[PDB]
């Protein structure tokens, strides 16, 4: 009916940021290669402040080799005694948000790691002293070759944590003068980190985040025992539709007032990978075409607005915080400088489902809201408006400024279904706003790469995504006629985090590609036992990579040929024998029609007219049989969509 809002009686828990993640994995694969000004818009909208969502947080995986949702990301050492702090595009990413928010706060986090580390074991923490040799080096390198400053460091991804591991991270960081870097853990449930917390005075003295996945909203009565900061530090998930909006502004609000935590994080930034690929569209906005330089600035990018816009890390939520009557609800926050935000959700069931996890049908409807400002926030006459209503929408609209210069310190409002209002001091609120950008488009439907770049600005080539091993740009000098090629660099399984697959493989294109001819020059490093292949209608990815179906067209170093339905090889088309062996180039050509393929070797036919799974669409897609290093060169596809 009425609520207070006061501060005389003190306050609440400090404010720690809205974030969101690139990574876990390969979320912003597809941002690299946008055409300017597109590229640096999209950047723009996502961290400018004043502008778009403005975000106080961005957290990246610490690429580790293995798939992590929707690729792999490439690790900083995928050999003992590799180091390279320049592959992939997470430090890009830093620093471009560094240059347009210096106060920007900075995450690493593990999801899979090299399986070097493993030291013959698929497990991270056989040698305690190796891992966090290997996760500090990348730490060090941020600050050393891009001027980063990392601020929290995580364990590893979802999976189990190890005490002793922490506390060697810890000893490590400080042994580095890494003093400053604060840990978060466990990136996952709430327990058994905290309970281990209250349990271990050690362990207590050396994390100082608690950081839980998709907590709906809720926390558990050990973290709040622990005096830790409590972070959602990964949620959110959803398609950026209206649902998803209104999901990520509903548990914006109430993260802090059901959970008490003081931090939420978005997986992911942005969508900048295949639709097709698991959680497809699921980035606080979307950014899928590269070709195209087509964006859309989706409606979560304003939900985000109104809170980070009107707040920074280290102001303050107030004690008075709560839901509504007749549902939804408020929060607010102080700078101690005067300044006071308050941001109203009032979200409904129906238009706010995340999907971790689905709540509980709940009601909203129409009601007046009375608002009471006591304490040191009576003195406040003047307050601007912001305002959102989701599903025909409204995006971050400014309205006239309320006035409470009756001395009433008192206001009231027609909250109905589905809106955000933000009331605050601050004058700084901004709709940013560019130009459209182009219309949507296919993917290109003739599409080549020679891979002929001598400095290349990113380690991979456009638009080719990794869902098991690691393509890189290789130059050779050796050789003139392949001296610039992509190269598939694991010698070796990763520690997974995912169900990576037995054969590595980058997709690339477009998914409804269904009648298409794929030609690329192949070069097996492995003698007698190397294999490659091409492929298309490639109809899975990332988490579900090993799923895969589509027309494999494979040859090995000891003269042989396979045609398979899927990408683990159990289901054969064609098979044969080939003048195929180790360290010499070959041209493969792979051809798809309805119901029919064929495959061509140095232009010369190898097999006609083999019947597959029809109808199928997918990627097209090139690979190696096991970790194994081979190159590609000239790659080309002809696609009818
Ligand atoms: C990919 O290739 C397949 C196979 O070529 C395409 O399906 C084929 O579509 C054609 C024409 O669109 C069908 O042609 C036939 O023409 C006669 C004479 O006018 C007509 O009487 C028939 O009823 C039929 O329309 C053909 O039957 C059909 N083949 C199969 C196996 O379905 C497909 O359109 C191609 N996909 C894309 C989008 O490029
Ligand atoms: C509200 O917010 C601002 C920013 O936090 C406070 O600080 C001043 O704001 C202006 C406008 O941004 C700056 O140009 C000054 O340099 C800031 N002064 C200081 C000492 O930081 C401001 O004091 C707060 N008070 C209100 C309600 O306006
Ligand atoms: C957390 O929130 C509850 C209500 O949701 C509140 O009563 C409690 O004081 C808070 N716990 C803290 C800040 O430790
Ligand atoms: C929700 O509550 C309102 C107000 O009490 C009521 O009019 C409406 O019928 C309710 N809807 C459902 C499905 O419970
Ligand atoms: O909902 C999808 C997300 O789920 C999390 O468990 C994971 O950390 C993310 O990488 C992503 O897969
Ligand atoms: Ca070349």
């Amino acid at each position: 009916g009425a609520y207070v809002l006061d501060d005389s009686d003190g306050l609440g828990r400090e404010f720690d940021g809205i974030g969101a993640v690139s990574g876990g994995g390969a979320t912003s694969r597809l941002l690299v290669n946008y055409p300017e000004p597109y590229r640096s818009e999209i950047l723009d909208y996502l961290f400018k402040p004043n502008f778009g969502a403005s975000l106080h947080i961005l957290k990246v995986e610490i690429g580790g080799d293995g798939q992590t949702t929707d690729g792999t990301e490439p690790s900083h050492m995928h050999y003992e005694l590799d180091e390279n702090y320049f592959r992939g595009y997470e430090w890009w990413l830093m620093k471009e948000a560094k240059k347009r928010n210096p106060d920007i706060i900075l995450m690493g986090l593990p999801w899979s790691f090299p399986g070097w580390l493993g030291k013959g074991f698929s497990w991270p923490y056989v040698n305690l002293q190796l891992t966090a040799y290997y996760v500090v080096r990348w730490i060090l390198g941020a600050k050393h070759y891009h001027d980063l400053d990392i601020d929290y460091i995580g364990i590893w991804n979802e999976r189990p944590f190890d005490a002793n591991y922490i506390k060697e991270l810890r000893k490590m960081l400080d042994y580095q003068g890494l003093q400053r870097v604060r840990i978060i853990a466990s990136d996952n449930l709430w327990e058994p980190i905290s309970s281990s917390l209250l349990l271990d005075q050690e362990l207590w003295k050396v994390v100082d985040v608690i950081g839980a996945h998709y907590p709906g909203t809720y926390t558990v009565w050990n973290a709040k025992m622990s005096g830790k900061k409590l972070w959602s530090s990964e949620d959110f998930s959803t398609i950026n539709s209206n649902v998803g909006a209104g999901c990520w502004s509903r548990i914006l609000n109430q993260n802090y007032i059901n959970g008490n935590m003081t931090s939420t994080i978005a997986w992911n930034l942005v969508a900048s990978y295949y639709e097709e690929l698991p959680y497809g569209r699921s980035g606080l906005m979307t950014a899928q075409e590269p070709w195209s330089g087509h964006y859309v600035v989706a409606s979560p990018i304003w939900v985000s607005a109104h809170t980070t816009q009107f707040t920074q890390p280290g102001w303050y939520y107030l004690k008075t915080v709560g839901h509504l009557e007749k549902g939804g609800s408020y929060v607010a926050l102080t700078d101690g400088l005067g300044n006071l935000t308050i941001i109203i959700e009032t979200m409904s069931h129906q238009h706010s489902m995340c999907i971790r996890p689905y709540l509980p049908y709940y009601n909203v409807s129409h009601q007046l809201a009375t608002f009471t400002l006591k304490g040191s926030l009576r003195e406040i006459q003047e307050l601007q408006v912001w305002y959102t209503k989701l599903g025909q929408r409204l995006h971050f609209k400014q309205l006239d400024t309320l006035w409470l210069l009756d001395g009433s310190g008192s206001f009231t409002l027609e909250l109905e279904e589905d809106e955000i209002f933000t009331l605050t001091t601050l004058t700084t609120g901004r709709k940013g706003s560019y130009p459209p950008p182009p219309s949507s488009k296919p993917f290109p439907t003739n599409y080549k790469d020679d891979f002929n770049v001598e400095y290349p600005l990113f380690s991979e080539a456009p638009n080719f995504a990794d869902q098991t091993g690691v393509f890189e740009y290789y130059m050779n000098n050796e050789d003139r006629e392949h001296r610039f090629t992509l190269r598939q660099v694991l010698n070796q399984r990763p520690i997974t985090w995912a169900a990576d697959a037995s054969s590595t493989i980058s997709v690339i294109g477009d998914h409804h590609w269904t009648n298409m001819t794929v030609q690329c020059d192949v070069y097996i490093e492995t003698p007698r036992s190397g294999g490659v292949f091409i492929a298309g209608r490639v109809n899975k990815g990332g988490i579900l990579i090993r799923s895969a179906t589509g027309v494999f067209f494979w040859i090995f170093a000891n003269g042989s040929y396979r045609v398979t339905a899927d990408l683990g090889g159990w289901i054969t088309y064609a098979s044969g024998h080939a003048d195929v062996t180790a360290k010499r180039w070959y041209t493969l050509t792979l051809g798809i029609k309805g119901y029919f393929a064929f495959g061509m070797l140095n232009g010369t036919i190898l097999w006609k007219n083999v019947r597959v799974k029809y109808p199928g669409h997918g990627w097209a897609a090139i690979g190696t049989h096991t970790f194994e290093f081979a190159q590609f060169d000239n790659f080309r596809v002809e696609a009818a969509r």
